[PDB]
């Protein structure tokens, strides 16, 4: 099937006016498209999705994520997946609704109709997922802080004035508290001091072109042992710096040794 029309986040940026933004939890399921009558999948496949599931849902077109519960992606997942519109266990998952892909207001107003379509459908099945407003970046990463220790992924910002767009939205973003990529190690940096005869830190060329040195992110065994030149690893950051290399980059792991 036809992906369905749907608005894609960007990523955070620093420079914004957090005030004008409404920020909501950031939940790892699976991603749906109701269109009025059924559901469908980022790729264009129309979930089987039992009849007593979506029964009382409104004809009004909604975006929102099939979840469980924070850490239980692979279940929602398993259920999503599976070909039968007669399967019990979708009982355990709400459609979290986060906008309205047909609507031509601002997304304020998106918010409001939301809560009454919920309110009055009045169902477990579908619910709107909590959108709250903060006064200040430091206010916002303690509330990252607080969700990502109760194991919840990130948040998301989307601006109260945004009107719905069928691509990347810079009105719409992610904040997590790390990206991870990957790069090529190129070359070894000796270390000084105590990592005298040990690895100081690596170069690494990532997918991007960037080559950047990464001397943070080391267990002391990674620095007596390091990672084979060629290797592809995985490296985490977040943002740019000039240049456009990965900020506040550290090692994670070896993925593939070339
Ligand atoms: P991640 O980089 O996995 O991006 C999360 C995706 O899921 C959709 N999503 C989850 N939770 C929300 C909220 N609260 N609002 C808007 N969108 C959400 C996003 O589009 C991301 O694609």
């Amino acid at each position: 099937g036809q992906p369905p029309p749907i608005q894609l986040a960007t990523n955070y940026r620093q420079d914004i006016d957090v005030t004008q933004y409404y920020v909501s939890e950031k939940l790892d399921g699976i991603r749906a498209y109701w269109n009025g009558h059924q559901l469908i999948s980022k790729q264009g496949n129309i979930f089987t999705a039992p009849t007593w599931f979506i029964a009382s849902f409104p004809t009004t077109a909604m975006d929102g994520e099939l979840w469980i519960a924070r850490q239980q992606f692979e279940t929602v997942s398993g259920i999503a997946r599976t070909q039968d519109n007669q399967n019990e266990q979708w009982k355990q998952i709400k459609f979290m609704i986060f906008d309205l892909p047909k609507s031509t207001v601002s997304f304020e107003q998106r918010i409001n109709k939301m809560q009454t379509l919920v309110t009055d459908t009045n169902s477990p099945y579908l619910q709107m997922i909590e959108q709250q407003k903060i006064p200040n970046t430091v206010a916002l990463f303690d509330l990252l802080n607080k969700v990502v220790m109760g194991k919840g992924e990130g948040l998301m910002l989307h601006h109260q004035d945004a009107l719905y767009q069928t691509k990347r939205s810079r009105d719409l973003m992610k904040l997590k508290k790390f990206e991870d990529a990957e790069a090529t190690v190129i070359a070894y940096l000796p270390g000084k001091g105590k990592y005298e005869g040990l690895l100081g830190a690596i170069l690494v060329k990532n997918e991007e072109g960037v080559t950047f040195k990464i001397g943070s992110g080391f267990s002391d065994e990674e620095r007596s042992t390091p990672p084979p030149i060629g290797s592809l690893i995985t490296y985490r950051f977040t943002g740019k710096t000039n240049n456009n290399i990965p900020r506040f980059a550290s090692f994670v792991r070896i993925r593939v040794i070339y």
